[PDB]
């Protein structure tokens, strides 16, 4: 049987089968309950169910900075990943996992567990994202910039070795960016509160917001024009109207200090992450930046990250920044390039191998 | 045996049995009491029959805004309900009473305590009356704005949960119609002071008044012509005549402010109710709003009650009204639906389980 | 033993045993004494007594506007009412005797005494004239009509509920078109001028005198014809002859202003009593006028109260005067039903019942 | 010019110039034509006029209930109030008319196009009687009994804001305790029967009848001793003697079932006035009870509506009544400020403002 | 001259003289409009007056969750606030102003500008009104936990310096509370639906109400005593009594689901607060919670909010709540502080510094 593909976001689910080229499910990765009561039944939803049905529950997501907080909920969502978006029974296919680097080891060993006991799963691996998006660029060499929901990481590969010492993670993603987002609406005088109401705040992210090339320039056009300005219209059929808060929201990738994080930006980072790296691969490094994951898909944000880096980096250096269409699924088109490979198959952790060795044999090959 | 439902309106009991499409008996819900002494005996007459007799006799209506306040009057208008238009004995059937969201809690334990003690029922349910009304439409989604004899109330309903935040209800009805179009026929010269002219008084309200689509431009039609203006022929077959009065009677439901009540009219206290609720249901509320009992029965009502929520909602979402034919009747078929469902068996609160947990246990579902 | 039926009134002493269907007694309720002393002895006479012998006699009526302003002489003639006429001992059986509506409690309360002291009567009621009539005519409903020969009253009656408000009375009867009768007499040089000339104009108020149906056509017609012109015989064999006057003299029902009456006619004062009415009963009312006493016997009175209501109405409204052959006793007739229902021996006042509560005890029903 | 005053009461019109401190023409409100026909001259008589003259008249009314029935006997009676009661050139002075609450608006409108039209009176306005009547007390906030001829009605007025939708009106007045004096005289055998017989009941009436202050203890007294028992004589010098009828009378002011009136007593009429006001007011009104009007002077009656009005209230509330002498006039009174006030010259209804605006301009402050 | 200091609040404006150590004007910031027109004139009323009429008045609130609603009212609200209840020419005074934190940019700017251009201030400032609160305990570290009638929030401060990132902000605080109270008076059958009775339900939940210390445990004892009921007398002297709504009304606090409001309630909002700050500032936080505004007034609040928080915290730490006599106006009195400083004297907006920068200037030291 081929394999099955589940790279398992904080912030969506998205799986399907080995060989295909885009995921057959893609949904949420949200459980919601019902805040009120019945008068006239179930009592959660999972996913896309619970987007159609989000104004009468409270959303919860049981991944947190690609962390599994909550792991009944995240047996749930397995479980509608199996047996209802994929159809498919989980045990006659193996399953590649996907995870962070620098999780928890017990993260990593409790996601083996449920796979090998409750849904029985016959063999399992879990490889690192940025490893994965590697995969899906064709590339053997680059620092991968994958940032999702939950995580920015900063994975250096050379001519496939990693460079676990050069390794940088960012607790600051997506979410913390539709965290913003609402506090720099209510500026406006739009409160946004709920949990169904921040699942608004991340479709207007998702459509307006963009990544201004020069951010004080830009702050001073949106300070003197209303060329910026544009609407958008609630479920409810009212109109929101938003300016400089456009690109002060991805702006906070490069200055977390909005957020009140102590970091580097995503430009910092990838150039520290290149930093700590032998001179002699540095040339090469610089020349192959990977972006992937959903929030390097703002407007211009590869344009002012190679504008960035080309400030931080020595003159002479070539910087590019590899950012495909398609980045926002490059961490499954690569999964589902590995798990097809011939050479892989040998590293499928069996469950007699489990039954032997426990979970010890879980981090043969981890960050 | 089949259930008894007993809608037991504030201005009509309707009731019948569980799986019929009509009730059986309905009738004014009215107790009668002889002004004069006899010379020529019945000392109480109760519902048509005192209708039929209603000259002589001073009628009391033991519900006042769903809540019985006369209980003596409210066990004869129940004995006669089950005894004489029934003609049933109560103790084999249980029976679903009925309730107007937000009374006082002691007016259904003593509802409860009379059907378990004195007619000795052998099950016992209270629903709310708009609850209901959405089975008698078939929906599982919608605001049900029930307006009766006593009380106005919205219930919005969103896929089977009620929002009990979002309940409003009005104090103002088909009785307090009644009573203001009295006082506005008597600025023709018309005078009605009895209550049994009250009585005559509902009867010109049911069959000549109708609601003015543009209240302005009817109140001008009305000042410069006489083709609004109609007749209508007394038990006595004197004839009166009335003009403007027949649309600034029910125009009372919009601007309660004709009856010095401070309150927001049927369109505003929808629509508010519509805004307490989630953004995300509310689309599904706009397009589902159901119109029940009797004062929603005026010519006209639901054609200005779309372009009164058309006004204040916002101009994309799609308004409409459900107002169907017996809407008159649905919560009476709402309850005859529901006590007939399968599902709904396990509700019945037993005679068993009241002498066990006592008035407690009658709140389990209540608003 | 069976009731006494008195019906006592102020031109025709009827009376006799309850359960029969027409009055044993009927005599005219006179006193007279001789003008003459004697030569050749009883010092009074009573009844047909005192009309055999009325030449020699002055007449007195011990009642006047039923009520009884000689003691002495009504004292007489219930003395020879129950020992001369029905020759009965009034000690073993209940006497039903009877009254006007609004006389003066007093002349019910000496009534009483001399039944319980006097004739020593073992228990007595007074019944109300016009409740009686209602029995003999079988109705329920209705507005009767009583007119005798002292008052004239209106009482309505709904379902066998009075409304004592509603109650008309008129001291315009059959006396005083006796009293018109002979000054309109006058004018054709008739002069009756003693008591014992009275009881002649009473005689041939009965037999010639009848209702014109539009009085202003008759008095055209009797200005031109002789045709409605009749003759009759005085006890003299002397013959008189009346023309318009047969006719002039029942007028004075419908325009009392003929007497110098401030006062609506029986039409109106009909009217006004079911006016006073609930508009409910009124209907019911209209359809049910029962007509009693003797002086509703002139031919042809209910063609014109018919057409006289019928006037006054609302055109919608069936008009109805239910005359009945033997109207001049249904006041007796009702009062011999009344006396043999079972339902109304309770209301016997007992002679221990008097000696307890004094004359207190005998207004209990009373108007 | 000063303002011309005409309370213009249903009973007794009350005239005079604004600014004098009591009325100058007070007089019947009576029109009366002969009964008989001349033989040895006036068709009409007016006023004081047809009560010097009334033995042999029929006197009319114009006005019952305060609704003017005959407009030609209206126009005799303000003819004769202003040429030959005041002697004054009505076109001359603006006259401050009056009206009780919810009359026909026909009434206001007929009566404002005959002063206009018929008189030429140069400016007019009609005041509502209870607004009026709180004017001569100095109050600005109270509940105002006004109890005349024709009408009682309550209006309460708090700060000077009426309160239209607790405005509460009893056709039970003076009048209607004349005619139910005139029954029960006639149960001590004393008949009234002519209108101008009526004309004597009243003058009985004001001066024999007080208020019980407890109805069954004085019903038990009367019913125990001639202590409370008093004559008056007749204009033909007879003596008539009247006991529990001096207070039974009044008393149906208290009790309307007397008079067969489906209706709350004076007492719970004031009290149900009240309570349809806002809490917050509710104590400023109870300390605030204004009497006005002849049918107020009885002797006692404040002091039981005191304690009828306590027994309802609940008991921390000060109950006070305010009856001062002379509230016989504080109607007139009361217009008789309004009209010299500065602020109500803007008010008058001008002739030139009628040309123009037609009967529409009549109602700006109407009830 | 001294400065004035406004606090403005949403339920209350408190003003007064920076220096002085209580408010001189307290009042209830409302605008109230008649309900009824004038018969018998100040267009509206505001603040005490307000409040002294409000029976006649409709009342809004110009402020609501901080955010100034109806701006004409506002004016007139401010406009009182210096002409009459402080007697200042404010164009003499600097007014420090105050504001809630994350409030809408533009209402502070159309505040600076009304202030500017239409009282003509000569200098202004807008503190953060927990900020100030901190002034007013002394302290320069801790977590001030405010909550007025429209907003709750925490802002964390350590040795002065704010966190912006760990401010938290609740609409819900004590109008939201008189709005959930009145909901469940409803089920003692008590209801209460004006504005003008909105205002009775408040002094119902400043005098009766209390915080549970272990919610459950009152519930059960208001289950099984009446120890717990009291009662209060309504300004109609009319009685209720009311029981474990004395705390479930605070309780909404604690478990904001009450409300239908999906949020933490002040305890995990504060503990969340908390833990947004970092490691090394928390245990000086945890000792520091600085309690301020009325809502933080409730007998008991600290008592249980301090074994709520003791529970969350990990147990080591010292866990206190400042919560001083006053705390009602510590928000008032820190800015009465603040204004005094020599320090702050650099920080006044000037006139003509913001004729120069316009609106832009106001934002300097802003949340
Ligand atoms: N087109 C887009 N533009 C901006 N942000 C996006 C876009 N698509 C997704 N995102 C954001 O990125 C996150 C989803 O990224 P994704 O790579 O799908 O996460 P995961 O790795 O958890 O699957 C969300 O926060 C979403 O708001
Ligand atoms: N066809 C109608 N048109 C207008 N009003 C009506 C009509 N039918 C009933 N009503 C009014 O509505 C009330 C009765 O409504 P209903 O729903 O039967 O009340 P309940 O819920 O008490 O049974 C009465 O006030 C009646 O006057
Ligand atoms: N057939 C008749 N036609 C006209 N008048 C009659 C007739 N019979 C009796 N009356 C008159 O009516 C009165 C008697 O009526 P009646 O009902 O017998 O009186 P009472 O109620 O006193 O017995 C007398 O005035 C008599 O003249
Ligand atoms: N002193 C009095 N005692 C009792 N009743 C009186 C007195 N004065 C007048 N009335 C009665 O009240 C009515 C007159 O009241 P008034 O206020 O003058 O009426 P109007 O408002 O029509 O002028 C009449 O019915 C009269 O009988
Ligand atoms: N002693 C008290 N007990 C309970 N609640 C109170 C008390 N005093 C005031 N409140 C409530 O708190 C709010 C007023 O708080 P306050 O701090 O004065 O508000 P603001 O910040 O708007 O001035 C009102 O909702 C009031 O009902
Ligand atoms: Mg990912
Ligand atoms: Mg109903
Ligand atoms: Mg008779
Ligand atoms: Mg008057
Ligand atoms: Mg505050």
């Amino acid at each position: 049987t081929t394999a099955l593909v589940c790279d398992n976001g904080s912030g969506l689910v998205k799986a399907g089968f080995a060989g295909d080229d885009a995921p057959r499910a893609v949904f949420p990765s949200i459980v919601g309950r019902p805040r009120h009561q019945g008068v006239m039944q179930k009592d959660s939803y999972v996913g896309d169910e619970a987007q159609s049905k989000r104004g009468i529950l409270t959303l919860k997501y049981p991944i947190e900075h690609g962390i599994i907080t909550n792991w009944d909920d995240m047996e749930k969502i397995w479980h509608h990943t199996f047996y209802n978006e994929l159809r498919v029974a989980p045990e006659e296919h193996p399953t590649l996992l996907t995870e962070a680097p620098l999780n928890p080891k017990a993260n990593r060993e409790k996601m083996t567990q449920i796979m090998f006991e409750t849904f029985n799963v016959p063999a399992m691996y879990v490889a690192i994202q940025a490893v994965l998006s590697l995969y899906a660029s064709g590339r053997t060499t680059g620092i991968v910039l994958d940032s999702g929901d939950g995580v920015t990481h900063n994975v250096p590969i050379y001519e496939g070795y990693a460079l676990p010492h050069a390794i940088m993670r960012l607790d600051l993603a997506g979410r913390d960016l539709t965290d913003y987002l609402m506090k720099i609406l209510t500026e406006r005088g739009y409160s946004f509160v709920t949990t169904a109401e921040r699942e608004i705040v991340r479709d207007i992210k998702e459509k307006l917001c963009y990544v201004a090339l020069d951010f004080e320039n830009e702050m001073a056009t949106a300070a003197s024009s209303s060329s910026l300005e544009k609407s958008y219209e609630l479920p409810d059929g009212q109109v929101i109207t938003i300016g400089n808060e456009r690109f002060r929201c991805p702006e906070t990738l490069f200055q977390p200090s909005f957020i009140g994080m102590e970091s580097a930006g995503i430009h910092e980072t990838t150039y520290n992450s290149i930093m700590k790296c032998d001179i002699d691969i540095r040339k090469d490094l610089y020349a192959n930046n990977v972006m992937s994951g959903g929030t390097t898909m703002y407007p211009g944000i590869a344009d002012r990250m190679q504008k960035e880096i080309t400030a931080l980096a020595p003159s002479t250096m070539k910087i590019k920044i590899i950012a495909p269409p398609e980045r926002k699924y490059s961490v499954w088109i690569g999964g589902s390039i590995l798990a097809s490979l011939s050479t892989f198959q040998q590293m499928w952790i069996t469950k007699q191998e489990y039954d032997e060795a426990g979970p010890s044999i879980v981090h043969r090959k981890c960050f």
